[PDB]
């Protein structure tokens, strides 16, 4: 669904609102537990979010632009082509970038629904290419766009984002770009929606300091020492003068939030029994989710350039990072322009400013604990707490919280808003949760632990519940490998679920954070070692070894397969005693496809997108061992990614992908 009008405010005028927000939402946070904190027995209603962006091929010219000029496909989809996706289960909304879709079922899936994932995940895709043609039609009509063909593609990152000639917008720079102020991203790269462009002002006002994102460079013979796309302008002060500071030699520099949040991902949301079952499932979620960043990498390039990392995720850390230099224990670049280093804080509240040492959009920073194996001494990291919230949310009379449930909520609440509407600055907190929402909805981690309601009352069983949301993957290509990682890890939480008394997953948090940036290297997939417990069915044991990928999918001890798949396979009747008994099953052969994808890929039998996009890079003819990826790699890269998405083995490309027995079996097997 479209997003609803408002009037934002600018940093100066709504950071006077900040306590304002904060206390209301956590009134509104008191609310919700009191009506529906004893919640019950709710089903495990679940589903996926998708987020594409929108290609735009100029075939003659061998250049593959981002789209920003069918942006109208979010409105009129949720306007007079609803009738369309209501009626085939499909529902689409606005993302940070004017080029990305977001696509969500209408309803969300009820326990195992099978091949029915992909089916809905390919009406999606079928649904934003019918409105394409249609304006490819109009569009001929009108001469207009002539020569282009715009293609919805899952990539995880666009290569050439911020490169010369990347979005179907003749001469962007004969205007300024007043809200990001970068170097390289063209305000149009943010859709149209006022929330976006508020977030990215806010952010970077607050900070006082571009938005900074180094990913190293790949180092090839004949890579440049420096990154030499940085250029001196004289546009903005002082966000003009900052990269020859906040850059560094062998660094890919990005300076602008659609750096990040202008990639995409694969994420799914699971509703557990009740509040109780909830902390358990996202606390045992937690050290799956640097695992699974690491098993799906699908971002091994940035800004023209081969990285020497394969994922997304710091990217879109720093690219929402609101740390003024004082927060982040470091100097302004510029001191005159960076007051003290305290950038937009108001002065009043100078004083009250925390040193905090992860970006609003980071990993799980606490266990919510409230379940047998849980022990306080594994939260053993360093994470601020906004006092005065643990306080109230301790004592009080709507719904006094146990102190681990406080303290989770204490640190959300250390950050300010940025992103405020005038309209709704009183509400009321009986009925309304969009205050809370808006510290709620800018901590962004790894899994994300969600109220229902106050509507959502006991009696009221349809209701959406507490609800664990699934935030690390990357997104892949082909609606059959989404279909494969949503179902994977709704087996993993089907598993925990079901066998909640047994399955001790705490693990130190400091361990997981380190895992986080494990995750990060080229190839991780392939040779790196995480902490990962040596055993979850043991009451105490917190024991960790360091394992492969491959041995973290499937040791028989403390394997993904043996120990969370598997049993659940078992236990639901559609196995006797192993996962591969289903290469056989009338019922379910493509569950069968869909793990030896899972385990194929977890052993590096078959390569990742960030591999296989690495790969392809670095044999391009025109590729000159230099790290770059050029307007011409890219359109190549890119016409491959559209077959691929297209089960086009024409080329062989998708056999080379998936190899033989998965894209025989997908080309010649639809999912019913
Ligand atoms: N009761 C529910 N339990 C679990 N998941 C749900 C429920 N209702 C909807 N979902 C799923 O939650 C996700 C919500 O998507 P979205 O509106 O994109 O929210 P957000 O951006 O906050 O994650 C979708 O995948 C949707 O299908
Ligand atoms: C600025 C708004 C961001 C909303 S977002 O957190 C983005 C997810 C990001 N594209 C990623 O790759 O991790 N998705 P949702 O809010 O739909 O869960
Ligand atoms: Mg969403
Ligand atoms: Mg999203
Ligand atoms: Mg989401």
């Amino acid at each position: 669904g479209l997003l609803a009008l408002g009037t934002p405010l600018q940093w100066f005028e709504s950071r006077t609102y900040n306590e304002h927000i904060r206390d209301e939402g956590i009134e509104q946070l008191l609310y919700i537990f009191q009506a529906a904190g004893k919640r019950d027995n709710d089903p495990l209603f679940w589903g996926d979010e998708l987020e594409y962006m929108v290609v735009d091929f100029d075939d003659k010219e061998r250049n593959s632009m981002l789209d920003v000029c069918h942006d109208k496909i979010l409105t009129e989809l949720n306007m007079e082509d609803s009738s369309l996706c209501e009626a085939n289960d499909v529902s689409f909304h606005p993302e940070y970038g004017r080029y990305m879709l977001e696509a969500t079922p209408a309803s969300p899936y009820l326990n195992y629904v099978g091949s029915y994932v992909e089916v809905n995940m390919q009406k999606r895709r079928a649904i934003a290419e019918y409105k394409l043609s249609e304006y490819a039609r109009q569009d001929s009509k009108n001469n207009l766009h002539v020569g282009s063909r715009s293609v919805p593609l899952t990539l995880t990152v666009f290569p050439r984002m911020g490169c010369p000639d990347f979005i179907n917008i003749k001469d962007p720079w004969n205007h300024k770009n007043a809200a990001s102020r970068s170097l390289f991203l063209p305000d149009e790269v943010i859709n149209r929606h006022v929330r976006f462009p508020n977030l990215t002002a806010s952010i970077r006002t607050r900070r006082g300091e571009k938005v900074c994102m180094n990913v190293p460079m790949y180092k090839d013979i004949a890579t440049p020492e420096t990154d030499d796309s940085i250029y001196d302008r004289d546009w903005f002060l002082p966000e003009d003068k900052e990269a020859k500071l906040a850059s560094k030699p062998g660094f890919i520099y990005m300076d602008s939030m659609g750096f990040g949040m202008g990639c995409s991902c694969l994420q799914v949301t699971f509703q557990a029994p009740n509040i109780n079952k909830a902390r358990y499932l996202y606390d045992a979620l937690v050290n799956f989710a640097p695992i699974m960043l690491a098993f799906s990498a699908a971002a091994p390039a940035f800004k023209g350039w081969l990285a020497d990392q394969d994922v997304r995720w710091n990217v879109i850390s720093g690219a929402v990072d609101d740390r003024t230099p004082k927060e982040r224990g470091v100097a302004p670049l510029l001191p005159k322009y960076n007051k003290n280093g305290f950038g937009g804080i108001a002065k009043d509240v100078q004083d009250k400013v925390l040193e905090i040492p992860k970006s609003r959009y980071s990993s799980v920073d606490l266990f919510l604990g409230g379940s047998k194996f849980f022990n306080r001494t594994y939260n053993d990291t360093n994470v601020p707490i906004n006092e005065k919230v643990l306080g109230r949310l301790l004592e009080n009379d709507k719904a006094p919280l146990d102190y681990d449930l406080a303290k989770h909520f204490a640190h959300l609440y250390i950050r300010d808003p940025v992103s405020t509407f005038e309209e709704l600055l009183n509400q009321d907190n009986k009925t309304s949760s969009n205050h809370f929402e808006n510290i709620q909805s800018t901590n962004w981690q790894t899994l994300r632990f969600k109220p229902p309601t106050q509507q959502a009352t006991p009696d009221k069983k349809d209701s959406p519940g507490w609800r664990v949301e699934f935030r690390p993957f990357e997104v892949q290509l082909l609606d059959f490998e989404n279909a494969a990682y949503s179902v994977l890890i709704y087996l993993i939480v089907d598993s925990i679920l079901t066998f909640s008394d047994n399955i001790n997953a705490y693990i130190h948090m400091s361990k997981v954070w380190e895992n986080m940036k494990i995750a990060h290297h080229r190839d991780a997939i392939l040779f790196e070692k995480f902490h990962w417990k040596k055993s979850f069915r043991n009451d105490t044991d917190v024991e960790t070894e360091d394992y492969s990928i491959s041995e973290i999918f499937h040791n028989p001890e403390n394997g993904i397969f043996p120990q969370f798949v598997t049993p659940i396979l078992c236990q639901k009747g559609f196995v006797t005693k192993d996962w591969k008994e289903l290469k056989h099953s009338s019922k379910h052969e493509r569950l069968y496809y869909y793990l030896k994808l899972i385990s194929d890929r977890a052993s590096g039998e078959l390569p990742t997108t960030a591999k296989f996009f690495r790969n392809f890079v670095l044999q391009h003819p025109d590729y000159k061992h230099d790290s770059k990826i050029s307007k011409s790699i890219n359109y190549d890269l890119l016409s491959t990614c559209d077959r691929l998405t297209h089960l086009d083995d024409s080329k062989g490309e998708l056999t080379s992908f998936l190899g033989a027995e998965i894209a025989e079996y997908v080309k010649k097997n639809k999912p019913s």
